[PDB]
């Protein structure tokens, strides 16, 4: 199962990680990627699942659009976890960079309560935008299930860590 986790709170976890190494390991069941609406797997934590499955989860990611038309901010969808994981769920937080709203990074947290466990990053963190900080103290105020959470910056790992109340 999962190790080397730091307990934050009685359901939050987090370490030090590459995702698609942890997952590669461990073979969830369930790996969240941090999703656009659109489902286009470009960069960030998403761009490495997508490149990880041989970009399977972006053909796969492409017909879920065809069919459905694009996700909400804040909304989610389960697809399939390819070589990673049993299933992927794609969450989209808020991207500030994009001018989103963050308040909607309660919304997005919320999908992860659907899962008994995840493995999952900081969602609207790195390329997105938000605040780090203010992204795990979202997750262990919304998130009631088991989170297992993969920061891949060492600098901001600590940072999180130290500065958590
Ligand atoms: C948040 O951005 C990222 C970017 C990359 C990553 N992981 C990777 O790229 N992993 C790789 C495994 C083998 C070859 S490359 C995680 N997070």
């Amino acid at each position: 199962s999962f190790s080397g986790y730091l307990k934050l709170t009685d359901n939050v976890y987090i370490k030090n990680a590459d995702i698609v190494e942890e997952a590669k390991k461990v073979k969830p069941t369930v790996v969240v990627n941090a999703a656009n609406v659109y489902l286009k797997h470009g960069g960030g934590v998403a761009g490495a699942l997508n490149k990880a499955t041989n970009n399977a989860m972006q053909v796969e990611s492409d017909d879920y659009i065809a069919t459905n038309g694009p996700l909400k901010v804040g909304g989610s969808c389960v697809l399939s976890g390819h070589n990673l994981a049993k299933h992927c769920l794609h969450v989209v937080g808020p991207n500030v960079n994009k001018g989103e709203d963050i308040q909607l990074l309660k919304s997005a947290y919320e999908n992860f309560n659907q899962h008994e466990v995840l493995l999952a990053p900081l969602l609207s963190a790195g390329i997105f935008g938000a605040d780090p900080i203010h992204s795990l103290r979202v997750c262990v105020d919304t998130v009631r299930t088991n989170v297992y959470l993969a920061v891949f910056d060492k600098n901001l790992y600590d940072k999180l860590v130290s500065s958590f109340l």
